[PDB]
DNA sequence: TCTCACACT
DNA sequence: AGTGTGAG
């Protein structure tokens, strides 16, 4: 009763830019505007592999990690933007430029987690105490709520979209007790309010549409995210969870997509996560232990305390190249070459990122894969960065390397090598 | 057929 | 440390 947690302490949102690299693209090619097109990397290959399809194309049935020539065929009108190539490589400076246009406007309204080059994850509960002290008690208009979804609304006793999202809108409004600041409810509304506001500053300064999750926990936000995209956003309550939960597939849940979320299903015969409520604590962290087991009793109740970290940058800097079937690297000239071409890319990052976030990268981590391996890498080891310098990190990274050419022949490699990767990691501040 | 974070040991 | 999972 009273001392049964229900995780409606903060107010957290999800920000995630809709196709964002074709927004990227589009934004500079005024052609490429409402039309179905996407974004493609290595042209020579079946036209390129898609990494980003506009909302136009996936109509069509356009989808990511589809050769271009595949999905011209369901698509003929099919446009596309190529990834720029530097070096014989993909080079995505392009999006981590816009990314961080995007991350420094959001920072405006709070402290954020970068998520992913295209998402942020806000703490909004500060923000929102201040808000609702400056309101003072007064009703919230549903024209600061004009692309909210409310999620489980309209419900009880129209037929176009936008319809449906009002009347529900209404309800919700129409239900809130607005003289108690304390309402989980009303701060997850003015949480809204203000995304809302962060959501318009994005577009107005940047020209790109974004959608956003409001909920109390970072799941649920980023679950609430995708319910109405693009270019909307949904509030996910409290109140919401078991009937949006009793349906919800397992996986579609941020870290149950994977094997962890397949064994749940297998050993506990369920398919949906409100049918994790019937198990006790003890037999969840039996199964998936004692960590997991905690979380998943306490998220299949919408409950969750994974805290928004202030990190606003990424904690590595990594290149890597993949060189497969028969083009895998078999001559030490060639590796040689890669391994320079990679800590090329790797330098021009690093001294860009010294001089913008006064910071120097002090570890140099090598990857490597070699022909016949099913795992994505064969080798990993580690070295000192010392210097901002291609040659030496390429020379030093052949180094830890180099013994893995089971040749006795000096001059050839082998096994053959179908990856390259090259990362800085281990950030001090300078 | 290119990225980045984090848990485990 | 090095290996692996999960995700954008
Ligand atoms: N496997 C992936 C997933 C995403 N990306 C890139 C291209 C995407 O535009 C960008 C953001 O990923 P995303 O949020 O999963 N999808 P995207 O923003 O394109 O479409 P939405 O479904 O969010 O509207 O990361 C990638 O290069 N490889
Ligand atoms: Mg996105
Ligand atoms: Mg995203």
């Amino acid at each position: 009763g009273p001392h049964m947690a229900t995780g409606q302490d903060r107010v957290v949102a999800l920000v995630d830019m809709d196709c964002f690299f074709v927004q990227v693209e589009q934004r500079q090619n005024p052609h490429l505007r409402n039309k179905p097109c996407a974004v493609v990397q290595y042209k020579s290959w079946k036209g390129g592999g898609i990494i980003a399809v506009s909302y136009e194309a996936r109509a069509f049935g356009v989808t990511r990690s589809m050769w271009a020539d595949d999905a011209k065929k369901l698509c003929p009108d099919l446009l596309l933007a190529q990834v720029r190539e530097s070096r014989g490589k993909a080079n995505l400076t392009k999006y981590r430029e816009a990314s961080v246009e995007v991350m420094e406007i959001m920072s405006r309204f709070a402290v954020i987690e970068r998520a992913s080059i295209d998402e942020a994850y806000v703490d909004l509960t500060s923000a929102v105490q201040e808000r609702l002290q400056k309101l003072q008690g007064q009703p919230i208009s549903a024209d600061l709520l004009p692309s909210t979804y409310i999620e489980g609304l309209p419900q009880g006793p129209t037929v176009q979209k936008e319809g449906m999202r009002k009347q529900g809108l209404f309800q919700w409004l129409d239900s809130l007790q607005i003289d108690n600041l304390t309402s989980p409810d009303l701060q997850l509304t003015v949480g809204a309010v203000i995304v809302e506001e962060m959501r318009a500053a994005i577009e107005r300064e940047t020209g790109f549409q974004c959608s956003a999750g409001i909920s109390h926990n970072k799941v649920l936000a980023k679950l609430a995210c995708g319910l109405n995209k693009p270019n909307r956003q949904t509030l996910v309550s409290h109140g919401s969870v078991p009937q949006l939960f009793s349906q919800m597939p397992i996986r579609k849940i941020r870290s149950l997509g994977g094997k962890l979320g397949a064994s749940v299903i297998e050993i506990l015969g369920i398919e949906y996560m409100g049918e994790l409520t019937q198990f006790t604590e003890s037999q969840l962290q039996s199964h998936f232990g004692e960590k997991n087991g905690s979380w998943l009793y306490a998220m299949c109740r919408g409950i969750e305390h994974d805290p928004v970290k202030p990190r606003q940058l990424p904690k590595t800097i990594g290149c890597s190249k993949n060189f497969p079937g028969k083009t895998a690297l078999a001559t030490r000239e060639q590796v040689q070459w890669w391994l320079l071409q990679l800590a090329q890319e790797l330098e021009e990052r690093l001294t860009k990122d010294r001089n913008d976030n006064d910071r120097v990268a002090t570890q140099l981590v090598v990857s490597i894969r070699v022909q016949g391996d099913k795992r994505l890498s064969s080798l990993r080891r580690c070295c000192a960065l010392t210097r901002y310098d291609a040659h030496k990190m390429s020379h030093d990274a052949f180094t830890v390397i180099k013994n893995c050419n089971t040749s006795g022949i000096q001059t050839e490699w082998s096994p053959p090598l179908t990856m390259l990767f090259l990362c800085a990691t281990k950030f001090s501040a300078s």
